[PDB]
């Protein structure tokens, strides 16, 4: 019944030395790729949500091979999502509804989500995650890389608030009709201080005073028509310029770009990697959903198979990594 | 710096009366009538873009008493007492989160100011209102709101969908910032049923919470790139509610937006409005007007009752718009 | 550093059906013998401290075989004392300093403690306590069975109204310098409903309203000089009455019957056997300190011997047990 | 039922202010000065047995407190501002537990009247002292306490000398409800100490916290059996003190079991401590007093400044006690 408070996790599943330097180091670097110091690409993929601790570990070790494969180019971080925003209802991730039965058991939520992110950590695989709840954070935060804030928050000022107070990288996607502006605005107020009520490792209710987040930036996930291509990413870069914000920016694969079918990702990997063959010097990331299997499934039933959006397969992924390498390889050697 | 009092402190402190709790109870039941459209009165959500000094919204909330009394028939009416502010990029962000205007953020004080506030509004006669934005303040104050908004910032965010399939009172979902009357449709579905999520006791801890859903939700026309005030976009939205399987009565802002951000033609809006409920105006429930003692606005404290956030008409101009208002709802109600 | 509360150890090591239902079998029947509608005599048995979970379990072990030996005559559970009062300082148990170092590891502690009471009762041995902290009880008081008042703080108000509030029967210790009727007055205040703060098993002070506890008894434990003959327990008795109270009462052979002295255990049991054969109608129970291995050390050198008070062996232990069961069978028998 | 307001709650309408913050820290000094032997004034705890009336407390503090500086080169003169009452078996636990007097419970008011009056006091000039009875009450209002008392039903008691062990106010352990000094004695070392124990902070969460020990505890003669105040007690506790390594100042209490129950008695009592002054007195570095507007007890809230606890002397005879004690230690301070 009663909420476990962070501590009683922490004390379970305390942060390893290894989890602990892998975090700090993948944050850094992501941090070189915001402010343009360093020209790899950061690439965010992986399921669109995690319903299966087993799948999610097999598909990272399969990930981790590609990671150190193309570390040269890309800095590969998975994606271990555990909130998902609904469109009106439905199944809001491993954290709320753990069993897929509607028994929101969330206290075992919370230590299967920390327990997987230490696990993919300790296993050399650095996580990213959309931060959608308010409370959530301190049971897990110590855990990840990089976060997002999804097209439907990005305008919220609570979410822009919890932006603000992260030690980690965040993207702020643009909202679900296209608009960008929402975005740059949310660099600006994440980047400051903020004063507002959160909860403590033990529990309880505080007001917390932030110190702003350095390290910010948009992500293109398309609107009513895709948003990938050069002359939008153009547009982006001078937007972000007049705002006095990094005109760094990623690029999703997926959503509102790929128009909800997962065989178009790899359409926008090609047209990503032909802007970085010809220039692309604004992109510092993209974003895959990615999955031991593809398409999706509305029951559990297939193992390593989305049950939220659709997905690309194994093989598809190997070809989109592989892809983008090669690419970033040339842009890297200007 | 001080630690978070707990929502009992405050509770314990500034208990609801008999008085207010009757009149909060009465306000949102006769509200729901109007959402579900069993009531032709006209809720009017009016006064203040934001609050920032008690005095000023305790004389405001006298003069609108009197004119919630006249009009009783034809408009219910119910006070702006918003304490919580989305901004654009930063700024002010209300009373609660910085009461003394000056960036010390002294939010215990700026709590028990907002409470203390709320239970004399509603001791004196006068219902309120306010933009739920804030995950954790509302236990402190919802005992006393009537009526609550979701931003057009939020609308479409699944934390305050969830916040407000857990109040009691009914809310108002605005479309979004460019106009996306959609995700107040969905925002409606999503409220309306159960939820589990995080959230904070009265004693100050975090819990698990199960909420019922909210069975009075409705949207706000605030605008978008353009307007969407008018007999069409009524119309449309009326039509995308009904195929929804929600209620098709709805608020229309006449500010923001609407307005498009000039505080002078919220009198515009309204007599659009007049002309609507006088021809036909079967969709409508409500209307939102930013209002205060002085018109304008001003970036510092320096006058008495004008505003610190968006530009207000003054009382004057209230007095007018309302007196339009009730005519032409005594018009419609009168209809066969 | 900071303290887990109840409930994170109450989700880590929930209480078994098995547990549960021996705690709640073990109350009752203890209650029979506390108003006197079963004349089995309880046994509060083993060591004075528990500072190995291992000689614990293997005490248990034998423990058990012997309580079902004599489950007709007596009705035997553990002592698994885990704080204890010092006269000025000291070791105050495994919860308070589990690693016997100085560390105070009081998380450990607690969940060791808990793991090991649970441990025990699944096993089919109920145990019992002293209850010396006000908030220690809510991590484990679920898996005891019967409840210790010491001499040190059965005068204390804040112990009456803990044990006010607690399921299991509670026995309060005469003074140390021989005081019964503190130990009478702690009764009467003890069945009576209080109100005072006590800590939530969410951590969290509070006020509680206790229903009073109806199963309460003096032990005799000795003073200046011991208090467990029958002349003793004659004026015990009649004093019981007086107050309006249950007359039937425990002796310790330990403490100061014995006069600090381990050996002398024997002969206050020796003592009470002819008492329960001649009438001893007011003895409910009796309290002895036993360990696998007789004697005490100062540090934990020794497989199964106390470090705080000197205990019997098991050899001296299997007598002891004999001669109750024998004499308390003919009582029964009557 | 209202839920426990945490101690925040009471801090932040009643904070301390700086006279009284001021006040606790001089008076608090100035008897670890008596205890360790660099003063020789007496430290009088005088006032009610238990206080059930604010109204009646002030006007007690006022006069008191004329008192307080016509004595102040030979007295410390600190009020009894006693909130929590150990019960033999069952009653009321004071003003604290049960504010309106008649069972309902109401402890968050409790508190804060507890909380508002010893500010109060503190601010018009008058130091507070009280006894520790709970484990969880003390947050609420023990920085507003000059000295404490560990009561002879919970001295032996290990979570009271852990309590004691973490507070900054000087503590006076009494002697076993039979006499026992032992226990005291024991009791002083144990808080001398440092210790681990659980405890409640500010917010109202239990917590581990670890004390630095108290370092200005001392033993408090209250009578067992037989009364215990006489220069040859005094002089045999002073050596089993010294014998355990602690100090050898000590208190004495005209009341309760000294007086052998009998208000009237008090007075005999601070006679002897006079003499004892005047001959020597040497360990004896205070005396408690109950005492109150009127004199005797009730046990209804019927007459203004009268105990409805333990009977006390009367204003009248408490000018006469304090002028017993300050003539005999003017005397003992010039020799
Ligand atoms: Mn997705
Ligand atoms: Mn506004
Ligand atoms: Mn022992
Ligand atoms: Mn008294």
């Amino acid at each position: 019944k009663e909420l476990l408070p962070p501590i009683a996790h922490l004390y379970e599943l305390p942060i390893s030395k290894e989890a602990s330097g892998l975090v700090h180091r993948t944050r850094q670097e992501i941090s070189d790729l915001v402010h343009g110091r360093d020209k790899r690409l950061l690439v965010i993929i992986g399921p669109c949500s995690i319903h299966d601790p087993k799948a999610a570990l097999e598909y990272a070790e399969r990930l981790l091979k590609l990671r150190k494969q193309y570390e040269n180019e890309l800095l590969i971080v998975m994606r271990v999502y555990f909130e998902k925003p609904r469109t009106t209802v439905g199944w809001k991730g491993l954290i709320n509804d753990p069993h897929l039965d509607g028994t929101f058991d969330i206290n075992f939520g919370l230590s299967q989500a920390r327990s997987l992110l230490l696990s993919l950590n300790n296993m050399g695989m650095p996580a990213s995650t959309e931060f959608l709840d308010m409370i959530t954070p301190q049971y897990y935060a110590d855990l990840i890389s990089w976060g997002a804030i999804g097209a439907r928050t990005t305008e919220s000022q609570v979410h822009r608030e919890l932006a603000s107070g992260l030690s980690c990288p965040v993207g702020f996607k643009n909202g679900t009709d296209g608009n960008l502006k929402i975005a740059i605005d949310a660099i600006g107020a994440a980047s400051h201080s903020h004063h507002f009520l959160s909860v403590t490792k033990a529990g309880h209710s505080a007001i917390v005073h932030t110190g702003g987040n350095p390290d910010c930036h948009v992500i293109l996930r398309g609107g009513k028509e895709p948003n990938y291509d050069a002359e939008h990413v153009s547009e982006a870069a001078e937007q972000l310029r007049a705002a006095g914000v990094t005109d760094k920016l990623m690029i999703d694969c997926s959503h509102a770009n790929s128009r909800k079918d997962y065989t178009r990702q790899m359409e926008v990997a090609q047209d990503i990697a032909a802007q970085l063959e010809q220039d692309g010097g604004n992109i510092m990331g993209v974003m895959v959903e990615s999955h031991l299997v593809e398409g999706r499934q509305d029951k559990p039933e297939v193992y390593g198979k989305s049950i939220t959006d659709a997905c690309i397969g194994w093989g598809a992924t190997e070809e989109l990594l592989a892809l983008l390498a090669g690419a970033n390889k040339k842009r890297m050697a200007r």
